[PDB]
């Protein structure tokens, strides 16, 4: 039931030494993680980049010990128009080339979700993808967000090779949740959800990068519920992921699960890329 993510692989099929990492981190509460020690984590990560969703912070309450930061001194944020109830960011080592916000439709939207990055090499997308709510209240709205955000990341990766990562909010297989059966008709494992993943990975195209290399590996989740003591029982689900072009898979050197890093219900994710 429990889970031990595999040692990090540093090196690349090809040979190559991997020279960038990028850590993602829903931190469900952008303050109160960095009260539990989050930042402590991720300078002890040392991420060249490190992507946060659900920040749940507008951008004149962040905290300055972010500032304190000087390893990841180039911060982007996406707060809500509307909400604490949504909001991304991204901090990294050296500027992207350019910074973009949202998905397009930010006419009466602009919820905070999506931040694009374009960097030398690659373009990063880092999204909290919509919950479909409890009883999926929000699966209408879930279902159609997910129409865009594929045409939007359709006319986005055709020009630059692109890593996506964050909360996308769906078990992609039954293998990707401790409890199929009893959540088909839960947010997250509905067969909808299930189907725009598929459809995500088929027309960008993506590859998970995780399960690219650990296609047989059970039982390794990114999120559990606080209720019960889920995370002790390893009664999870995998929602956090970093998908790649297939451009980039020679460039693959791990894809990590940081299953011991608290301060969030879901923990963080690490990838190592050869570029």
């Amino acid at each position: 039931a429990l889970y031990e993510d595999p040692p990090d692989q540093k090196t690349s099929p090809s040979g190559k030494p991997a020279t960038l990492k990028i850590c993602s981190w829903n931190v469900d509460g952008l303050r109160a993680w960095i009260k539990k020690k989050g930042l402590d984590w991720v300078k002890e990560e040392a991420p060249d980049i490190l992507c946060l969703q659900e920040t749940k912070c507008s951008e004149n309450k962040l905290p300055a010990e972010l500032q304190e930061l000087p390893g990841l001194s180039h911060q982007y944020w996406s707060a809500p128009s509307d909400k604490g109830y949504s909001g991304v960011g991204l901090l990294s080592r050296q500027a992207p080339l350019k910074v973009s916000y949202g998905i397009g439709d930010e006419e009466h939207d602009q919820e905070g979700r999506v931040i694009v990055a374009e960097f030398d090499s690659f373009v990063l997308v880092t999204a909290y993808v919509p919950n479909a709510g409890r009883g999926l209240v929000r699966l209408e709205y879930r279902q159609r967000w997910d129409e865009a955000f594929r045409k939007f990341l359709k006319g986005l990766a055709s020009r630059k090779p692109l890593v996506l990562c964050g909360d996308l909010n769906v078990a992609h297989e039954e293998i990707d949740l401790r409890n199929p059966k009893g959540n088909k008709k839960n947010a997250g494992f509905t067969p909808q959800e299930r189907q725009g993943f598929g459809e995500l990975l088929q027309a960008v195209p993506l590859a998970d990068s995780f399960r690219h290399l650990y296609p047989n590996t059970p039982y390794a989740y990114t999120f559990w519920t606080y209720m019960m003591n889920a995370r002790s029982k390893n009664v999870g689900w995998r929602l956090d992921y970093f998908l790649l072009s297939h451009s980039l898979l020679p460039a693959l050197c791990d894809s990590k699960i940081r299953s011991k890093a608290l301060g969030s219900d879901h923990c963080p994710i690490t990838l190592y890329l050869a570029l």
